[PDB]
């Protein structure tokens, strides 16, 4: 797996990727990595859009990477992710 991604310290597969993201669900987001135990940063509410420029695959999802208004890193988990198979679970909103 992973030929286009590259893999950080912790094990999360990264890669740049610049898209907006609608979301469909309550998401909770997260601050500092893409880890549903780190603290939360909030949520997104169906409908709401953000624009991201990372996608990471950690925790048994792929997330989204983003930064709030005071520049801080949050962290969205978008679809689950299987890593041993390689596959993807569907996705929780829309994409552009
Ligand atoms: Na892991």
């Amino acid at each position: 797996s992973n030929a286009t991604y590259k893999v950080d310290g912790k094990g999360t597969y990264y890669k740049a990727e610049s898209a907006s993201f609608t979301a469909n669900y309550d998401i909770k987001t997260r601050l500092n990595g893409p880890f549903r135990s780190n603290p939360q940063s909030g949520v997104l509410h169906p409908g709401q859009t953000i624009k991201y420029d990372t996608v990471m695959k950690q925790d048994g999802h792929v997330w989204v990477v983003y930064t709030g208004y005071s520049g801080k890193r949050i962290y969205l988990p978008v679809r689950t992710w299987d890593k041993n198979s390689n596959t993807l679970g569907p996705l929780w909103g829309i994409i552009n």
